[PDB]
């Protein structure tokens, strides 16, 4: 936004991907915002948990979620209408969902 660009030391570096919720709606889907003095690193169908929340902690409570990028510090994410309401508190990280080689043989089959 300005040309400033802070002088601190470095912090950010490896290891998963975070962010802060600095406000977030009720809705079915639900439009939510990141922190000032945080990035988002998620596309639409990434997925992301809550950490600590106030009021709608159930999010939390009930494994990660798909999320919807509306923006740069925009986006939304599934049907948050089944919890309570947002009060405070709420960390979007970047859960580790599978991603492996995954796969399933119920029948028989050795030699064709």
């Amino acid at each position: 936004e300005f040309g400033e660009e802070m002088v601190l030391t470095d912090s950010n570096g490896e290891q998963p991907l975070s962010a802060m919720v600095s406000m977030v709606t009720k809705d079915n889907p639900g439009v939510v915002t990141c922190l000032d003095e945080a990035r988002h690193g998620f596309e639409t169908g990434d997925f992301v948990s809550f950490s600590e929340v106030q009021g709608m902690i159930q999010l939390n409570g009930c494994q990660p979620m798909e999320i919807k990028v509306l923006g740069p510090y925009t986006f939304s994410i599934c049907d948050t209408s089944n919890f309570s309401d947002y009060i405070r508190g709420g960390i979007v990280s970047q859960v580790k969902v599978p991603k492996k080689i995954s796969f399933k043989s119920l029948p028989a089959s050795l030699v064709e």
